[PDB]
């Protein structure tokens, strides 16, 4: 199952090419501006079988609940109503979510201890590190 080193507080060091990413998902520009200066805190936790990945910042808070590979409705931080899935990959936990005839893939893996979020629309790749606290 997924690796019991994801489970804590996780808070950004890093964001490459985000604000593309985001342009890529349709956010407009003033949120977008916001979005490339939030420092987000994500917070992996697990009961059981359900894995929980809590988002905080100033701007905006997000939280999914879900059971690996089992579909789940999904409220994205832009306000996407996706139909998501969470699967596991050589270590890495991966997030596809799908809305509106369009895929965008999250995929959280540990490096060196740190984790590292390869977010991915339409060929645009975004790396976002972050360090646990
Ligand atoms: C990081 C999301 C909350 C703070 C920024 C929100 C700003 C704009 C909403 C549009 C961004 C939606 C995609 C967020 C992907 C975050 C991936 C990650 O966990 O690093």
């Amino acid at each position: 199952g997924m690796s019991n080193k994801f489970l804590g507080t996780w808070k950004l060091v890093s964001s490459e090419n985000f604000d593309d990413y985001m342009k890529a998902l349709g956010v407009g520009l003033a949120t977008r501006k916001l979005g490339n200066l939030a420092k987000p805190t994500v917070i992996i936790s697990k009961k059981g079988d359900i894995i929980t990945t809590r988002t905080e910042s100033t701007f905006k808070n997000t939280e999914i609940s879900f059971k690996l590979g089992q579909e789940f409705e999904e409220t994205t931080a832009d306000n996407r109503k996706t139909k998501s899935i969470v699967t596991l990959q050589r270590g890495s936990l991966n997030q596809v979510q799908r809305w509106d005839g369009k895929e965008t893939t999250i995929k959280r893996k540990l490096v060196n201890g740190k984790m590292v979020a390869e977010c991915k629309m339409k060929g645009v790749v975004c790396t976002r590190i972050y360090e646990k606290v």
